[PDB]
């Protein structure tokens, strides 16, 4: 006799399909990432900025404690702590902060410049601090900062830049509000004074707004400050009657794109990633993660889910085209170098043979559909996390709606391909052990009695060279036409 | 004696889509579309919304008296609207962010009013004002939570400050006035060149008035214009003005339970209970999609532009006077009269006969198919969401992104809703005709050449088998060897 | 004498992709990915764009003087622009709340411009001030709808008018402030110092002073103006006051709107055609639910997606000399020679051979691969959108969540598409298989033993078979017991 028959193991390995929960298969392909490195790294041979507990004002203004920093002058994106210690040590506000934050996210090149030097403001007193910046403790100020009246006049502070450095520069400006008119004149002497700062494209102006307010590191008063991208060989005038906390340097920038700010007590380790979560560094082809929604790079599909494995191999039996765990009841272990194959028995012997040409093509169809899955989704660099104020909660709660309606497409249609995949992919396996058993069945025609189990008893003698015709197609029916029946 | 292979058919004329076909009739089907609401206002997980009628958020926070008898409750997980509100600033101006404060408020679980600074200690400062504007009765009157004008003929400096010890966050609005003239300027606060300044831990504020003609608005030309900021717990607010400030009495102590939204509708709460709620009516259901309306609250199913989503879960219906050729194929038709299972046998012998439904073809169907079902259901995910937002007419951008947004997922889940039913009832209805072509071949394999195909299901037997003997077919255990009694054949 | 079933082959060279399969080659397919235009900028539902060419809308609405005669339709569905217009702010500056502006006037049912405050009524002014920034031919002039108001004489008065909406239509009305460059033209120009524009209707209030301070020349200037806008209700009023650097608006605009569109930047102009579905580079015309033209669209598109490709299967593999077995399988080729089906039979007996296409089956694959094909199409859900949008340089964070959302979408789109063609070919084939060997078991169940089962999809009568008897297997009426008296010899 000879008989058709497929590949068992001793594989435990479970896939759920659209009809059936947990069933064992052979052999199965997990697509979904979920491991790390621990480690943060850098991206794409660029490290991060690391701004400790120092947030991006304290450091572009000078804060005294962001002084032990350490600033590259190439960065791929920036870490800081969740809730940064040191920003504005003289305390007050920055204007539109989160869009500075956003274009210093990444850069090609970032150095500092002195534009003004303070000792050319001649005829100002220019030494003024604060005990809320104080150091060892002294009353100190923003390093990178600097206007109070001399003997008893505050003349116009005028002084303009022209950027003549080769690239467009970050310019930061502050105005102080006092607090109440007899400290607007002890400083500044005049009152109802300005601050006007002019370029090709920026006009701003500010005037101080004295309020009483309590004690902020231990000063009622405030400084307000304002930013601005200097083109290059454009100059900025700056204007005031009083009250300017001018810049000393100024910073030159090339941006190559946007990336974000990761939030995370983790320091750069030297590895290499091209997607980094908070929590350490993923390294896959796969196309879905469960690791951290907020990631840096050219990452796989956030979802939330547990487990997506696709079936890659046969129902593990130690279907639509009942054969498999069908009128076939169980698989063989004994035959190793195939998924389908036959088994023999005759006067010289038994019996495994597998079949090379339905495996070959089970397994290059079942590859194609692995790749498929994996390689069609598309892998651009983005930054999750985005930073907004605290009067932009309908605008955080926009991004919050897309990035939720996101993940539920995608995590409802990833779970539902894996589980129609599998259904398919069963089915499959079940129809090319059907085929192979109705190959041999085709031709062997009368010459054989169809048992109902997947066995063929011949007859006629069938000896090993007969039986090697049956397996690659060409046996000679009329040749064995003597039937016995 | 015979033994046939056959499937259910009923009365059915409940119809499905496929893929390949349109108007199928089945034996068995669901809806997995939501269309159906209660018709009413409700609460939302025990908690209910604070209902505005016609009164605007401002209107009711700033006390315009045409909103007195507001009713406020302690506690609120949305707030309901009428579509344009008519009560809001009875003294015409604006309302700096007010947006934002819109968002803020919108889902609260301690809400509580503190009276922060006591008209009565104005002292100084005569503090009955009021307008025709806000008339109540119809004598001048004033938004009942604010207060400034001259004491005779001045206006010393006003001068008060709030510490936070109400152990809450607190919100706390001001105003500044912009008269229409010096002549008004004069009349209300003695002082010209006036501010107002406010200042706290984070807010720094200085107003001054803008004087100027306008038209009318309520009878007035002058306008009022408010901001407001959340005072922190411990921290100080400072108020100082020489004229035209219009003061706080109270503040509001909010704590947010997360954010939810505003629903603009014309109805009223109804002492029920919901997850998901409608402008229309609130919606109770397991099923992954509605199409109901799209403003909803809650955790709501994905909304589509359809009108119909059925799932063939029987099969087809072929009632008597595919893939795989059995079902309206080979076999001809289902029979009505087998009731107990989607497929079984009907046989023939000296004995009698005969319907059985095959319970293991059965069963597999039944939990196929109800896994199925469970999957396209149960793996869909519901998170809270308030989907209308309030943007202003100078943030028509941000207004559209929003509904480009809404539109993309729409289009998204409406495609995949449409094609997933028609392409799963396909698949549907060939795993129905494969069990049934299974079936027919599980019979045929074991008979083999004791029995001939009759074709249309059928099989007749060349030997006796009695009902001992028929069970064996139908459990799969039949005795081939046993019968040659056979040589009937030949 | 014998019979055999086969299927339609051709010389095709078309190739598509499954799941389980790349380039198989199919008797026929059709593209779901339209990628053809028809290279023309139309009109969009009927209506034209306002083409602005190389002025930008600022540029136009003040009347800078490129831009002057500009010529103008009443209507308008959509705005196109170069991507970087030449004439704007003659004189430098800048727009409040411009992109909102832009936004506004993207499409409007009516617009027509009106005079709302003759510049010859300023009796207390100077009116025919301009810029050498704007020169004309080669004297100073300026953006022809507005005022330039200087002092007459040594004296700039108080300037005091407004002006009340009779117009039946809201109204847009823009208005700006001189910002010079030092104390000396603020003196030449307006006499006095400390001065002020305030500008008041019924819902807006604004005061604004002017900014003298040094900057960088822009066009010879180091002064600025800065611009802003408002809509007047209609029988609403908008009063104007200054006492010195007020621009006045001569014009208005009557607007009416029926919805929002969007800027297009191209270098196209009109061309007489219409579309529902605007590109840069042409406009699109089509069924399909998917696109690679652009992204940045206007209409009612389809869906783009970054495919280059995304062909269905409609006919089946061709095997020029599956789940079932038949094709490329125990029927190892395809027939050239059946032209007039894809399913038949090919026939040999006394009388000749022997060509048939099985009509029926033919036709039923025609009409399921017809509703799979009109499924993908059908069920895509369109809308009005204009893709392209404008931010300001300060509004990066939104640009780029518009962008990430875009991006997002693009992403869904496109795995989706590509995969459902995948998945959708593999079943198409499979169909096929399926049909065929429905076809072949129907043969086989009628002949039984009267014929030989060859196993390569061929009969070999144990009798003979003339045409009459081959047509009677061909539609299913074969009278077995007939020629049972006579096959096999036995
Ligand atoms: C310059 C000076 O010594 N001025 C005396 C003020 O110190 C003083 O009031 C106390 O000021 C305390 C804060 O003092 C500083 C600070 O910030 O540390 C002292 C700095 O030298 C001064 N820097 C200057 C003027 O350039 C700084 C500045 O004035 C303010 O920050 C402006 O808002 O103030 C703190 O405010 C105490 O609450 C306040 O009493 C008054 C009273 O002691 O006399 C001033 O001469
Ligand atoms: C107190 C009084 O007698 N005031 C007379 C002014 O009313 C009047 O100017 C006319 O004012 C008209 C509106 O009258 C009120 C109002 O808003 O209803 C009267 C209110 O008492 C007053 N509120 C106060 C004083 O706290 C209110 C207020 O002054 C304005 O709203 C401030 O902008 O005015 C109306 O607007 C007429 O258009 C205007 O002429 C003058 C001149 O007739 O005499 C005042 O005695
Ligand atoms: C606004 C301005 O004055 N920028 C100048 C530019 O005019 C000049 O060509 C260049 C020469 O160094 O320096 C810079
Ligand atoms: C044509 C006319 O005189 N009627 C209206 C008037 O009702 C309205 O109050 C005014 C706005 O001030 O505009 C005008
Ligand atoms: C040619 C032949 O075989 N005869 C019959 C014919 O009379 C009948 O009409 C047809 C069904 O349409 O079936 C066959």
């Amino acid at each position: 006799q000879i008989c058709i028959g497929y590949h068992a193991n001793n594989s435990t390995e479970k896939v759920d399909t659209i009809l059936e929960r947990n069933v064992t298969v052979t052999h199965a392909k997990d697509i979904l990432e979920k491991t790390h490195n621990g480690k943060l790294c850098r991206l794409s041979g660029i490290p991060p900025l690391e701004l400790g507990d120092c947030s991006i004002a304290g450091w572009l203004l000078g804060n005294p404690e962001c002084d032990r920093l350490l600033s590259v002058p190439e960065w791929s994106y920036i870490v800081e702590k969740e809730n940064p210690v040191n920003g504005l040590c003289y305390p007050g506000s920055f204007n539109d902060y989160e869009e500075l934050k956003h274009l210093i996210t990444s850069v090609t090149h970032f150095e500092k410049v002195k534009i003004l030097p303070r000792d050319q403001w001649t005829q100002h007193t220019t030494t003024g601090g604060s005990r809320a910046c104080a150091v060892l403790d002294n009353p100190s100020f923003f390093r990178n900062m600097v206007l109070t009246k001399k003997g008893s006049n505050y003349p116009i502070a005028k002084r303009s830049y022209n950027n003549t450095s080769g690239e467009q520069m970050l310019i930061i400006w502050g105005i102080h509000h006092p607090n109440d008119d007899a400290e607007q004149r002890t400083l500044y002497q005049n009152v109802g004074t300005y601050v006007s700062v002019g370029t090709s494209t920026l006009n701003k102006r500010s005037i101080p707004e004295i309020a009483t307010r309590p004690k902020v590191n231990g000063q009622g008063g405030r400084m307000e400050f304002s930013w601005t991208l200097l083109e290059t060989w454009d100059v900025i005038n700056f204007e005031s009657t009083g009250n300017l906390i001018a810049p000393e340097y100024g910073f030159k920038i090339s941006k190559r794109g946007s990336s974000g700010i990761m939030k995370t007590e983790k320091t750069l380790e030297n590895c290499e990633t091209k997607c980094q979560t908070p929590l350490g560094a993923i390294n896959t082809t796969l196309p879905f993660h469960n690791i951290h929604p907020l990631t840096i790079g050219e990452c796989p599909k956030y979802v939330k889910s547990d487990r997506l494995v696709l079936a890659t191999g046969l129902r593990n039996v130690p279907g639509l085209f009942g054969a498999i765990a069908g009128f076939i009841e169980g698989g063989w272990q004994g035959m190793v170098d195939g998924w389908y194959g036959y088994h023999h028995s005759n006067d010289q012997g038994s019996g495994y043979a597998a079949d090379k040409e339905s495996t070959q093509k089970a397994f290059d169809g079942i590859t194609n559909k692995v790749n498929s899955v994996i390689e069609k989704m598309n892998t651009q660099f983005e930054a999750v996390g985005k930073e907004f104020s605290n009067l932009e909660r309908r605008l955080e709660n926009l991004n919050k709606k897309m990035e939720d309606g996101f993940l539920d497409v995608w995590t409802y249609n990833a779970e539902l391909l894996v589980l129609m995949e599998n259904e398919r992919t069963l089915d499959f396996h079940d129809s090319n052990v059907k085929n192979l058993y109705d190959k041999v069945r085709m031709q062997l025609r009368d010459n054989v009695k169809e048992l109902g189990n997947g066995c063929f008893e011949f007859y006629h003698k069938c000896d090993d060279e007969c039986m090697n015709s049956v397996k690659n197609g060409t046996y000679d029916y009329p040749k064995y036409e003597e039937e016995s029946k």
